[PDB]
């Protein structure tokens, strides 16, 4: 027999002695090592005082799994190990002194969200994902970038839209805080003062100007006769402007981040524009700078810390 350490979070650590004859999936139920499944591999002698993670099986693991993932999904351990024996072989390089990742698997759409975390003022709720994204920004984002394809339900290869993962990661920060206070003025219906929080009160869909959603946008009304709506009060450390792909010009110093998306809806390519000294271009590993921008633009980031309009 030799002795092996099991876990689900790797912070919490639980001894255990194996039988060589008896295969690691019998013993301990799905088995995972360094992204491997050994659920049908025999102990090996190099197996010794190893860490392996496994599926849940009693109540302290099923606590100690919900406390780090803040999840009780059975299938997120498959499909987190799963991407992670992906994106571990991907190459994480630094540009612009951001971690990038080399394009493969169509990540180009991974590596646009993982630059943008890291320009933006977040914090994860679940340990597991503000862990890795501390280590991400320190170079190393391999589990960041398996944990939000898990939390995303999607799995590699498969095409993202840099919004919607934006969305999922926001949901799983810390945004109770942040407030959006918005009216709209119809000349028939009136005005009509709505209060947004959370994920609502950072995202918005059909512009990509910050200053236009505080002038104000035409949005339809139940009347029917068209409304202007805009931006009264924002509390919140960002703000993130989305719109369908279309022509756009990005000025230094105006903006902090933008998504480039280029070629047919549900499979283009994704490049991230980052505001610094110059106007900076990162296409995965490759890095381009320029002084003026544009091109077909679909998310816009924004610095804010409150923000309170002047229209009476
Ligand atoms: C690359 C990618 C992967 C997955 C994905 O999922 C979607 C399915 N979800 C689960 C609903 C989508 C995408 C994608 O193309 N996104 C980009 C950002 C995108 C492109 C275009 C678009 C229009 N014409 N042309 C040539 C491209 C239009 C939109 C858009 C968004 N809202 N409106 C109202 C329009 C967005
Ligand atoms: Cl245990
Ligand atoms: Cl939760
Ligand atoms: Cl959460
Ligand atoms: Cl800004
Ligand atoms: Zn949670
Ligand atoms: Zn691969
Ligand atoms: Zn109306
Ligand atoms: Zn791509």
């Amino acid at each position: 027999t030799i002795k092996v350490f099991t876990t689900v979070d790797n912070i919490n650590l639980h001894t255990q002695v194996v039988d060589m004859s008896m295969t690691y999936g019998q013993q301990f139920g799905p088995t995972y090592l360094d992204g491997a499944d050994v659920t049908k591999i025999k102990p090996h002698n190099s197996h010794e005082g190893k860490t392996f993670y496994v599926l849940p099986n009693d109540d302290t693991l099923r606590v100690e799994a919900f406390e780090y993932y803040h999840t009780t999904d059975p299938s997120f351990l498959g499909r987190y190990m799963s991407a992670l024996n992906h994106t571990k072989k991907w190459k994480y390089p630094q540009v612009n002194g951001l971690t990038s990742i080399k394009w493969a698997d169509n990540n180009c759409y991974l590596a646009t969200a993982l630059l943008t975390l890291q320009q933006i003022e977040l914090k994860f709720n679940p340990p597991a994902l503000q862990d890795a994204y501390y280590r991400a920004r320190a170079g190393e984002a391999a589990n960041f970038c398996a944990l939000i394809l898990a939390y995303c339900n999607k799995t590699v290869g498969e095409l993202g839209d840099v919004r919607e993962t934006m969305s999922y990661l926001f949901q799983h920060a810390n945004l109770d805080s942040c407030k959006r206070v918005l009216n709209v003025v119809c000349k028939t219906c009136g005005q009509q003062q709505t209060t947004l929080k959370g994920v609502e009160a950072v995202m918005y869909m059909g512009t990509l100007s910050y200053e236009q959603f505080k002038k104000g946008v035409q949005i339809p009304c139940t009347c029917g006769k068209q409304a202007t709506k805009y931006l009264v009060q924002q509390e919140s450390p960002f703000v993130m402007m989305s719109a369908p792909p279309a022509q756009y010009e990005l000025k230094h110093g105006t903006f902090t981040c933008a998504s480039e998306y280029t070629g047919n809806y549900q499979c283009g390519h994704y490049k991230h524009i980052t505001s610094k000294e110059t106007l900076y271009c990162i296409d995965g590993a490759l890095l381009t700078k320029s002084s003026e921008y544009k091109g077909p633009i679909t998310d816009v980031f924004y610095k804010e810390n409150s923000y309170t309009t002047t229209i009476k």
